[PDB]
């Protein structure tokens, strides 16, 4: 039950409202909840709700961390604040989830892919050259950053 | 002693590097602990600049990592780098929403918003624009703790 | 083994997403050591990526850190972000470079150079636009180690 | 003597020489220099040299130096020449050493800015209002990220 209300708390952080993020929030430290155990799972939605749509995320929630570690309450607070409404008005992307598609497939190394291999292209010396197996497919799925780079 | 450190942290958050740097020199002549000036920095990143510039934080806490590695005395450089850093940042005091909230809560969970809750909708499954639906408790939907007034902005009009 | 971890790499320098999640997923799978993936990361954000974004070394090396912090079965995110991350940035092998002002070294220092030189100029006194000064032996001015090809063209131009 | 080199290594830095720059750190690497002396001198560089005029040179070198920690050699020259090729390119400024100006000085808080003062007006609430004493100045002296912010 007190999952019930991390829950609440990282939904709202995947559905953008940085609102209903502060008030789980607040819900949590009035409960004495384990500041540790709501930063791992910022952490975690910094990479899997955020992820490529912001690839500093987990940049600025690990300072956060690390600068509630030194700190502690009552100003950690601060931290826990500005991390969590940093991810609430953040876009959104989960396509960092994509290595589960790819993990169901793999469930032969091409030769020019190989170690030293003899005719491999690097493409820093450039480009139609093959990056996966013969027998195979899009795995990744994009969705802010990851647009552009797309 | 107490007295100084809060100079210091006014100039900050009053944009004033000139005497952000004769607060912080102030300090160190009089022997402050580097580990307690680097905690009022990296608080003031968070409560001070916040959300007008989510880095600040980052760059503060590689100040303290640096100084930890480096020491005196060339450690005053970071001291002097994170201080100056903060005094020239669009500043922001946004953060400071969570005891807004905190005071609505001085309150049980709607189900679909449960862990493993049967009705809940993911935003990332959702092939519309905006998925409309409740965060907050029905009798609080509408309610606005936080406003931003910076880097905030942009997000926010999104 | 050292195949697998070989058409990762390739995969990414090839800026392929796609084979770089499979050849990921196929590591793990076989139970690869983590930080053996990460260190392979490190090195072609520096290697292949470098000055192209300068960024992408920080971007992995927090990848690196919350892995550390979270474990399995999580930090299985986090290696695929670091790795999408670098197979879609820009690319450039411009770090490489060292390779050859190491191959013009196998050479003394000049003299306004030397630690405390008194002849030494410092570009920071400098009121003109460019301080001309030898940074090079005098036998070797003019040689140029580094070309950029992103991030790295910007800083060139200036 | 091998303070002569790395004293050229760092004055090629602060030239803006990428060259010379790489010069110095292959002499230093064939010496068998010790690398964490060389990611010091990089990070006081980092701040005393480019400083504000970009401040996320300190994070770059610092990843840099932890890079090579889990790494070392022979790879780990790429961490030393991104380092030191990211330094050499940036802008460059020394405002970060205005601190000892103010150390001169030094050597009383008005009432407003002491601790839990009645009369202090808070900036976020909102100036004119004094942050140096009465008998006092410019101490912090702007040369890239620290024009725009002036």
């Amino acid at each position: 039950n007190h999952f019930d209300v991390i829950s609440a708390f990282i939904k709202s952080i995947r559905g953008s409202d940085p609102d209903a993020t502060l008030y789980w929030l607040a819900n949590m430290v009035e409960a004495g909840e384990d500041p540790n155990f709501i930063f791992r799972r910022l952490l975690i939605s910094a990479c899997e709700d955020i992820g490529l749509a912001d690839p500093n995320a987990i940049v600025v929630v690990q300072s956060c961390c690390d600068a509630f570690d030194r700190v502690g309450f009552p100003e950690g607070l601060f931290f826990l604040s500005q991390a969590s409404l940093y991810l609430a008005i953040s876009p959104k992307s989960n396509s960092t989830k994509s290595i589960f598609k790819a993990m169901e497939a793999i469930k032969l190394v091409p030769n020019h892919l190989k170690n030293n291999a003899s005719n491999y292209l690097n493409p820093h010396n450039y480009l139609q050259q093959e990056y996966l197996p013969t027998d195979l497919i899009k795995f990744w799925k994009p969705k802010g950053w990851e647009k552009n780079k797309y």
